[PDB]
């Protein structure tokens, strides 16, 4: 036997991170959950015990706050790529690291119209994240993405002209409820290391703003023909607004409101036009993925 | 053996219900989990299997869509009311109905800055619930809450002052971050019966927007002496702004996060004054609890 | 306003304990949550932002790992019973102690047909607790309980002659599924102190192992007529067994496992006696509760 | 923009079969989770708007109970290749169908040392899984797996010998708690089609057996130098005892306990050889990988 592949290092790492504005007085908060993998020649550990090849896991918990200690943590594709870079440049052996970080929402309070200067709010559980590869000699791929962003549209979708056969009992729809939670991930194109990371700072924030109101717009406006039409929307969008994306991936599940059929109780009508009450389904699901290029 | 108590029924039944407005064609979206329990004369089906007495736990489902259709959903307090006191009226054997029910946030969503009208996003795991018990001949007791309200101040808490002896090892603070997932419950006065619980509908959803109000101000504003004070403060005005209630419990975690000493690597400074990167504790957490009422 | 009720403490301390015998080098590992809230004259804490009457939070949690180490931590009975009355004689002003334990599984592993000194498997989540109330000249009120043991039967379970209105849908059945999380409570005769609960401890192992026992063998063998006939006897046969017991409860969910009609393709049967294929329904599910206690 | 990958189908299909042996009255049960997706020439549903190319995810649920009436479920290697196989012979446009089966453990109660005939309990939450991608002219691509085996052994366990810099607080250790969560995968050679998947048949249950044998008894006899040390050991054994594997990959945590040190209280020892009360810690963890395959 021989090792194919290996990867190892320190998983679900929490940190926060206070900015204190002296001038104003005014504190910003960063929450986040960070997972840290390494490769290279470390095979030697797996095979024969040799552990003089691992850097600690623990150590590399240390290195995350550290790091998180003398660099900015915003916006999470720089901070990242900085967290990866440190641990090529530093170890000979190691080859490769992965960096996994997932932003947790603080949000700052608006108390008597007023934003506040040190409070903070969750408002809701989407995440921002991203995914950063970083390779010796291969440069960086960053993959960013919004999870976790639930919605719901009572009208304005609508299911017909499928496949009908033996299998086949869904009856076509003009006006159903789609709701869903978005997952959306847009893969930038390579970076040769983190000079040129940091020269294109400010299209990170930038496009991940246009990618969560680019999703939020097209999902309310389109009258849905399936959620394979409304989707391949929302990344064609996304792609025309920022050259450096190259791809644009969607998971979205289609979360089931089923009507409730109450005619049995002294002819209730509750279907069709007359449909208010409906009972949500927790499962089944259906699960829609695309990915989006350029021509 | 005897029976000394039972209840029995029907949990987590889903539920959504939509209004259309044909005028304007704006839709608002409720959706709710609901769980009912009944008591009464029941004791032979658990000492005699004798199912004569139960009103099937399927039924009870059947009842709360049917109840849905055919009434408001909102405020949720008239809506567990009406639904209670059907179980009480409906069945003679039936002398108590426990509602519990838990709102999920729906909220309209803004595109381009005007409210859309039939999309929706949930913003926030924030719920709003109600438990109602119905019992015949006693009247109708409603306990009103929100929950699930997660909120973090960076500074502007303090904790100093407490019990030091031989099991105390925690610094006095007087400065520290202060992060808790609010549960507040207040409690209405007996109500009579359902025509009472109607008189009064308009103070249900002013009564929630008033608490939730009192809460975040409180929390953002105190310079706060311990959770234990800052809690008191806000049980206190929600006393003083609603007659009707006659209690107000809060239970409080109080969810760490520590200090990072980072001196060992390079004298780096990250403690007191210097702390800027600390680490959320996923447990233990403290929990502090108070119920507040009236001289 | 006034204080009506208040409690305070730390909660989800995760412990764990081991136990070496140094003649045959057997090891037994014990792992807990444990959770501590106190009550006493503490009012002004909140009211008069006065922490001297404040046992810190944090210090609750360094008093659970000393008495861990300082006495059994099994059966945890004893155990919550010496950390509550803790904290009643050490601090004058303190009058309450709630003390919450789950235990959880931790079983020996077979290797080869032969018990191993010191490798353990996680079997299910089941998990046996104690909730014990210490108060200061009331006594000690221990609650023991199991949850979440998960069992289902393929048959020998009915359900008919429930109440049919004009809200009943369901169908009578001769033979169904039944299947549920059991969570089953016994409460103990209140105890006069330590020295009283240390005087029965061989019966709270014993009487843990005899409900589990009767709970599993009634379920197999009973041919149910309802969960709440069924509950009824299991409960009616733990007080018979131990003396010491004042009442049982049991809450049991009825998780629904919904036939499949298939005959709409190709007349496909799947439904009564040629039913193979079932879904299991997430949610809703019944809800069944009742407390037993002596004549 | 272009269509560079899309698949589509159900997620979360939850089933139970029974199998009723009408000799011997002994019935056996089996609960799964499915999940279908499919590709193939569908892009114009995304692009075109054109539904004529879906299968309705509606329909591909309605195949999975259907095709568990017709089909033996277990072992689920040969279920899920079956379920694949359906979606592209039936579909002229389908050309791959990727299947994943998590199992749900249902074993049979002993009451009074006989097995039931009819009884089951979830004895934990471990899983068997298989993902099965059947490509159409590629033949069947198999992975099996393990997930949610949980362990603990209390000594036999060092890590010493790791590389020390100036990121490094961690202590070399001769003897520390090893408690992990095991996921392990054993990838099949590549099956031309459900002819060769049928007359594998017997190995695939054979081989979970011998998958979860191993891994136990290698965690359990290990003096482990470090989880990568021990998790090879595992990998090579289950290589060399079936010859129609190509790879097995584990993903390992470490989930770690800390020493808890108490000689602030009253010199109190409960460290190195004088501990016994630890502190489980909830995050971070080590994640540790590695796949292993033939010379
Ligand atoms: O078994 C271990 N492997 C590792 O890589 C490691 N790093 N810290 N502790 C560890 N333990
Ligand atoms: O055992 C049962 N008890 C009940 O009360 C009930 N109601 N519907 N099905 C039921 N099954
Ligand atoms: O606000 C607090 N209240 C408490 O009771 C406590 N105990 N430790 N830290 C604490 N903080
Ligand atoms: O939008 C949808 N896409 C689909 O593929 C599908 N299948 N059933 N319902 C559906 N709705
Ligand atoms: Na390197
Ligand atoms: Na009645
Ligand atoms: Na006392
Ligand atoms: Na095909
Ligand atoms: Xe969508
Ligand atoms: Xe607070
Ligand atoms: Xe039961
Ligand atoms: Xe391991």
């Amino acid at each position: 036997s021989a090792v194919k592949a290996a990867r190892y290092g320190k998983d679900n790492v929490r940190v926060y991170k206070v900015h204190k504005d002296e001038k104003t007085g005014v504190q910003t908060v960063y929450e986040m959950t960070v997972c840290v993998l390494l490769e290279g020649e470390i095979e030697t550990s797996y095979t024969k015990a040799d552990n003089s090849v691992i850097v600690a896991t623990d150590s590399i918990k240390n290195t995350i706050y550290i790091t998180a200690k003398q660099n900015p943590v915003t916006p999470p594709e720089l901070f990242g790529s900085i967290l990866g870079t440190h641990f090529i440049e530093k170890y000979n052996h190691i080859h490769a690291a992965h960096v996994n970080i997932v932003c947790h929402r603080w949000t700052r309070m608006d108390i008597d119209g007023k934003p506040h200067p040190h409070s903070f709010i969750r408002d809701s559980e989407e995440k921002r994240n991203v995914q950063v590869d970083v390779v010796e000699g291969k440069g960086i791929d960053i993959k960013s993405s919004l999870s976790g962003l639930t919605v719901l549209k009572s009208t304005n979708s609508q299911f017909w002209g499928f496949l009908r056969d033996e299998y086949t009992t869904l009856k076509e729809t003009w006006d159903r409820i789609l709701s869903t939670d978005v997952d959306a991930t847009w893969q930038w194109k390579n970076f040769s290391g983190l000079q040129e990371v940091r020269s294109h700072v400010p299209k990170f924030d930038a496009t991940w703003a246009t990618a969560r109101e680019v999703t939020l717009k097209t999902f309310a406006e389109d009258n849905s023909a399936s959620v394979q039409a409304t989707m391949y929307k929302m990344a064609e969008q996304i792609l025309a607004r920022q050259q450096l994306i190259e791809t644009v991936e969607y998971s979205l599940p289609n979360k089931h409101y089923f009507e409730i059929d109450l005619s049995w109780h002294k002819g209730l009508q509750n279907t069709g036009k007359n449909a208010e009450v409906f009972a949500p389904q927790s499962d089944p699901n259906g699960l829609i993925k695309c990915t989006v290029g350029r021509s």
